[PDB]
């Protein structure tokens, strides 16, 4: 089996990507954050405290016939902004671009955090790292991947997200018309939950390539890239006017800068980030200061290849025996 899904930007800035996904039967379709670095399917619910509702699509599993509570099972879980939700969990029939999983575990929120409230267009994550960060108790449960691995015709899916434009999540295949020359592959450890890998270096704009070991992870759930203060300061020195700001809590430039590009290694091969990628705009609506999209990881205790990194690259997320990760140019 297969699925192919397409992913749309929940704005103008591409701070996140919403695929649309059939819980339930009838189908409910609510918009999820397909998160590469969690590993919880979670959406708002008829059960999610009503004040913490504002314009998001609910799951209602009194309207499922495929819905099951998970008797006594709960959920919690807290994510690298800092931000959090909690709840109970059904398992009910889960369909992804045309792939179906029967026995999901559906994480129900009662509680979520102001920034998913404040967020109308998210309706909740699926998670795709891997099913040891899962955080259903007493007893953890899979993942979408991984409960759909087996039916898959390869154990793997893709990620081709769009710059200020759609793009596609596919399950069970690599699409080979969807990137140009050749995709390289590299490592994964799965040790700390993660899809972790080692970059082998990085170059700014039109300058030499540093080879260099960069560990850190493939996250679609996080909007920008987060490398070493090293780095980083490599790359903003290279930009007129740029300064780290603690008080907008980052790189910010002249939003009139035309900014460099960004390359980062994936073995022998290079994927080059535009410099227009790396532009998330004013700091605040009418300023001509703008804000960066790379950033220092110092003080979030790992390096994190967001979107801004990996909407540059069609990326193979392989979850065979010995998980790997796919880059190509495109």
């Amino acid at each position: 089996s297969t699925g192919s899904a397409t992913t749309t930007p929940i704005d103008s800035l591409d701070d996140a990507y919403i695929t649309p996904v059939q819980i339930g039967t009838p189908a409910q379709t609510l918009n999820l954050d397909f998160d590469t670095g969690s590993s919880d399917l979670w959406v708002f619910s008829s059960e999610t405290t009503a004040s913490e509702v504002d314009g998001q699509t609910i799951y209602t599993p009194s309207k499922s016939t495929t819905a099951k509570l998970l008797s006594g099972a709960t959920w919690s879980i807290s994510y690298g902004d800092g931000s959090s939700s909690s709840g109970d969990v059904y398992t009910d029939t889960v369909s992804v671009g045309g792939l179906t999983v029967t026995g999901q575990a559906v994480e129900s929120a009662k509680k979520v955090s102001s920034s998913f409230t404040e967020d109308s267009t998210i309706d909740g994550l699926l998670g795709l790292a891997f099913s040891t960060l899962n955080t259903v108790s007493p007893t953890q449960q899979k993942t979408f991947f991984d409960n759909a691995k087996a039916s898959l015709d390869s154990p793997v899916f893709t990620a081709d997200l769009g710059y200020h434009a759609p793009g596609t999540y596919n399950f069970g295949f690599i699409d080979t018309t969807a990137y140009t020359g050749s995709i390289t592959y590299t490592a994964v450890s799965t040790k700390q939950g993660f899809w972790e890998w080692t970059s082998t270096g990085y170059a700014v704009g039109s300058g030499t390539f540093k080879s260099t070991s960069i560990d850190g992870i493939a996250d679609t759930g996080t909007t920008l890239l987060y490398l070493p203060a090293t780095v980083v300061s490599a790359y903003w020195a290279q930009v007129s006017g740029a300064k780290s700001s603690s008080s907008v809590g980052g790189y910010v430039f002249p939003c009139s800068a035309t900014l460099p590009s960004f390359t980062f290694g994936v073995g022998s091969a290079r994927i080059v980030i535009p410099g227009d990628y790396i532009d998330f705009g004013p700091i605040s609506t009418g300023s001509s200061s703008c804000f960066g999209g790379i950033q220092s990881s110092a003080g979030i205790g790992i390096n994190i290849f967001g979107d801004v990194a990996l909407k540059a690259a069609f990326v193979v997320f392989n979850g065979a025996t010995t998980p790997t990760l796919g880059f190509a140019s495109k």
